[PDB]
């Protein structure tokens, strides 16, 4: 019952279910050639969405997404494309979610990706400096400036989200479309049950990210931090800690129990944790990561689980995650 | 008592009451050599509205239409060019009225026509996955952007298009000037009774189309499918099922005796048939088709039909017809 | 108490109290050189206010203002440059106030003024054919794009003023800043009993225009038609007859009397009615005709009339005149 | 407790604590290499703010900030420069706050500046002949052409600054977010007490001027008018006039005292003055003005003082000064 089209949120914007991102790998991690290999790879595979970001490798991750769409020639028009803004620059005024910033940082961005305007631009994350009418106001202008089809928040709380939505309507501007949430096993409370009342009340859709918690779901981690994983990048110290403390060994058990449950299935676990977070409609899309063709092929791969995943699975997942929401 | 221009609706645009479409012939069953010759004959008998769509023998009606247009080099003042939204492509978000694909496909269609704007861009048909505000926003970004003067629906509902207008006033957006519909004597019911409701009360509009049915009005599918008759074209079989059908030879039946009354009043079938559709001030313009000069040429000479109109002959083709609606 | 200077109606904009035209003149009656040289008189005296229209020698006057602002150079944020919408050709399309043709008839005129932008744009007379809604939102987009910077009407009555303002702040549009009108001492009504309701209650000023009746105030008609005065002109058989008709003769009379109290103040008829054009602060400024320089500079000089016009010298004017409007 | 960067007013804007202006000195008292290095030394040392506006040295100021931007080659997105609009030529339309002139204006700024937009505009002073509605829709406007990111107002009274927010609430436009007020010992009512109702009521901030009265709180006309001093330039003889006036010397009286506690800080009396400016937060930055490097280092040094302004050294400020404002 699957349908691997769906529209963002209550919007008329078409994205494929399983979206690609750019994050640690585009520009940084991999090679210009894997990255064009892996976008071929999901552009082939039916995957119209691509996620990136201005701070992502310092806006090299921006450059080589637009090299890979210039050098194939994909029609934008069968792409959609978004980004994110807020972290552009170390000069005090270049991050943040005032209207400078929106409107230079989204302008740069573009400029890097060699396209004339994103489907969807996404506050990175709330700024507290900037009270909600002046972003919303921003939004609303590069979008009537053609650079943007679409607006959306990340990491806002569902009141910040209503709060846009009601600047929205009392001055006439335009509401945002979506939330770029974090979804996985160890993180459901947001999207399982805040963005929800979102969708029915104001129309906002979901797409998530981090899937496999960074690589975490996918079980590697089960007997310390393996040569050039994610974890072991530099830079990335933050997330060798979570997978060495306490709760990072404590979700790693939990791995290995829900790992019988995937052979049971005939599957891989990045493969059964990437088709439970799209086993609601709840959720748009699911943006993926992966530095090497085999994940990626593996990861696109969890569509065909999707079918398995019967009301008794997800009560066998829930059991061993221990962490269903309330409602 | 006909004026030959009339406003299209309550707007201040005016139209020929006659215009000149390009579906199936332009770029397609008709050469471009004709298509000019065409074109000039509508041109010098006074037509100044010509319609096309993005979906039109895959763009190439509108590269012929505009190239017509540069070649005679026309005033751009002096024409009124319509052009039509929805199916734009394979992909996925190529199609629809979406925010992404109303810019993207009237961009393209504006390129392809060689022309900075239409007159009126019109959705095409209903979009169900689409918010009613994302296309009026939609459609009012391109008019404010001068991407077109006015827009307008197709094949809408007149809930849906009271539904555009309640958008526009909600939200202080630019509300749909006209709904292109289906007129001929085999389909009467949303131009006789529903659209004049629209226009009294919202001021739309209706600009008419497939005044023939096809060519099926014209009865020359009296005895069968005549070799290269659109109904024989490729990709047209819809249309010979129709004629094949039992309602269509019970058309036919009825077309025998509306030839009678055209003899009666010394004009061919497709001159009554026509001028019977521009009988009411209901319609603003009547949208020709013709893939010969012999064809348009006659169809040009409905207006003469026009002044022998009287009630009573109006009533003579609503008890053969046997069709006419409640009001 | 007299200020060169004033506001146009409640605008920020600055007009001298005298401005110069270029009906039947540029473009037509006189030469390219002699426009340049009365252009430059004005200029030099003080005169910043230029009047044209699109109609006006089918364009050519247009063209002859833009090519001595050009060749003059004088800065064009030195300059108040109006020009006149309505008649901008021979097909349907290319007259009236809809949309179409505000937006195409001053794309034409600026493209022939070879300016950006005018100061003011004006409907050159009223649409019935054109809702107002549609004619107000097109005047606010056309100063929206940079076009223009206000817009005003001629020709229309207090109440269509009115509702153009009405419409301006139902849906938040631009409202109109002034009404071109006729005025002199055989056209009073509209400019001292209407026009001043229209200032203090929606700020519209007047502007007014043919303040020598077309050269009839001039007394120079005292005896018949003179060799190539205006109403000898080719096309403007209709000025004769005016002036030939029995009303016509009677005016001539009038100026006979008027003639006696310009002798006793010093001052020609011409000065006498010019100045008597601005006695009231209610005209913003008066739009001058000439044809040659000895005029132009005999009209400015009415300006040193203006102290003269005691409240006697006007109760005689009134008195002679009789037909001084009701209040 | 000092923030060397805070938000203008509310708003998302961060500007440093002190800004650099370019009143008398740029293109004019000082030699463009003296302006380049004072501005070198002022963004080395994190400002990040630069005043400007269209009227100093007939436009050459300008002209001297933007190829010193230019020529450092700073991204632009590090900047936040600001220009004023009032005074820009010597024709009637050349003045003033009409949509003419804050366009015509504001383009000319960018065009002296080489830059695409300013970070702020400011009204230079208001306009009593241009109605408020017509200059808050032409900010409006700027704003939305991207010419400006926010605009301001300067010299206005709290209610004229409460008159342009009510019609930008009323109409839907773009509401002023600064306030830039002359700020020093000597005139401190404004800015301690009614500016502060303005940034809790509508969120204006305040942006200071003439932290120094000119040069005069520096105490160097302690015994005269020192040779080259600003007080002794051409065109400043009001400035001479204020310092030889009986209340001039009554200042300097006062300058002597606190001379006193600046010792007594171990700071020099500008130091005090321009921490004295910056000891609210109310005050979201002073802008400075220097003739020479050796006294803009000095004033930087203002900010070291800060932590020495105890509340019993505002006190004892205040009992010399004896002009603190009533609340
Ligand atoms: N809005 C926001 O704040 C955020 C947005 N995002 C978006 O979401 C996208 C996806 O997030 P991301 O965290 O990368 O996703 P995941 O949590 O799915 O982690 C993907 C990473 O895990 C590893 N991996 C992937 N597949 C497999 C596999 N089959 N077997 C083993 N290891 C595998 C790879 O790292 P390695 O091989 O190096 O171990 C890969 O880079 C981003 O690119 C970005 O576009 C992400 C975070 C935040
Ligand atoms: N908004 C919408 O969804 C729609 C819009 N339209 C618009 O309306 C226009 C007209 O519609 P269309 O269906 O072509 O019109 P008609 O129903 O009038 O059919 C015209 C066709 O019938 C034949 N014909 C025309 N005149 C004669 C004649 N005198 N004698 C014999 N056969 C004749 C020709 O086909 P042949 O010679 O090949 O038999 C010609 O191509 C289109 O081009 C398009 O612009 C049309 C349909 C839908
Ligand atoms: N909005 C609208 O509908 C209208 C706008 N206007 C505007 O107003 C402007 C002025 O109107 P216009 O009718 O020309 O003005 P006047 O009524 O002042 O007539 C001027 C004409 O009268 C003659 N004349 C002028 N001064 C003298 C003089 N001192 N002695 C003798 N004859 C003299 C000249 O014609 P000659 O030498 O050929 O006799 C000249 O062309 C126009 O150019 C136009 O810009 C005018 C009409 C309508
Ligand atoms: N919005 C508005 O209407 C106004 C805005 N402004 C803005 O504010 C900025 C600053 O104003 P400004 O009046 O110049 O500032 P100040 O009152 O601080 O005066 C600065 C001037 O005083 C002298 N000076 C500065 N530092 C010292 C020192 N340490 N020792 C001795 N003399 C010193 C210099 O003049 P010299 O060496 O020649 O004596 C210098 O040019 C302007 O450049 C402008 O951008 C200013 C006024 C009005
Ligand atoms: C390093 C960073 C950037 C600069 C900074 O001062 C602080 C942080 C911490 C949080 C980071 C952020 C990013 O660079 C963007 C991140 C990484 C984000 C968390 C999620 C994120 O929003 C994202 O989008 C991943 O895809
Ligand atoms: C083939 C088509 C295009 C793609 C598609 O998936 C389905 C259809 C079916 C209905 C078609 C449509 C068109 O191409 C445009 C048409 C033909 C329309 C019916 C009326 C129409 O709207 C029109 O405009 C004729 O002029
Ligand atoms: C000839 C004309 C243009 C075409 C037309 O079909 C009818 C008329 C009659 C009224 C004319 C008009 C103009 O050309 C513009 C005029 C002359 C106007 C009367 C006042 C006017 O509005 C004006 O502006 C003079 O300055
Ligand atoms: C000379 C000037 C410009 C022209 C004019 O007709 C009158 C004045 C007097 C007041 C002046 C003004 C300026 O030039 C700008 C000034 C100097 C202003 C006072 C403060 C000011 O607003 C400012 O901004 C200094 O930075």
């Amino acid at each position: 019952m699957l349908q691997f089209y769906r529209n963002l949120g209550k919007s008329g914007l078409r994205v494929s279910c399983l979206g690609l991102g750019t994050w640690v790998t585009f520009g940084g991690q991999i090679t210009d050639e894997m990255a064009e290999h892996l976008m071929t790879l999901a552009y082939d595979n039916g995957i119209n969405l691509f996620d990136t970001a201005e701070v992502y490798a310092a806006g090299k991750a921006e450059v080589v997404l637009g090299n890979i769409i210039k050098k194939k020639g994909w029609r934008r028009s069968s792409l959609v494309i978004t980004t994110k803004i807020f972290w552009g620059g170390k000069a005090e005024t270049e991050r943040g979610l005032s209207r400078k910033h929106i409107i230079e940082g989204l302008k740069a961005s573009l400029e890097r990706l060699q396209l004339e305007y994103v489907d969807v631009v996404f506050a990175n994350r709330p700024d507290p400096n900037t009270p909600m009418e002046e972003t919303v106001r921003a939004m609303t202008h590069v979008i009537n400036q053609g650079m943007a089809m679409y607006w959306g928040t990340s990491r806002w709380s569902s009141m910040e989200i209503m709060e846009a939505y009601s600047v929205a309507r009392q001055f006439n501007l335009i509401p945002p479309r979506c939330e770029q949430a974090e979804y996985h096993m160890f993180q459901r409370e947001k999207v399982e049950v805040q963005l929800p009342e979102l969708f029915h009340k104001i129309g906002v859709g979901a797409m998530t990210w981090s899937p496999l918690a960074c690589g975490i779901v996918s079980g590697k981690y089960d007997s310390g931090i393996p040569p050039y994983s994610r974890a072991s990048l530099k830079g990335y110290q933050w997330l060798k800690d979570k997978i060495l403390s306490e709760e990072g060994r404590r979700q790693q058990a939990k791995l290995k129990e829900l790992q019988a449950i995937a052979e049971r299935l005939g599957c891989t676990l990045p493969q059964l944790a990437i088709a439970w977070c799209l086993r609601n409609e709840g959720v748009s899309s699911v943006l993926l990561g992966a530095s090497n063709a085999e994940q990626l092929m593996e990861n696109i791969g969890a569509i065909q689980v999707l079918p398995k995943l019967s009301s008794s699975i997800v009560h066998e997942i829930d059991s061993i995650l221990g962490n269903k929401p309330y409602s």
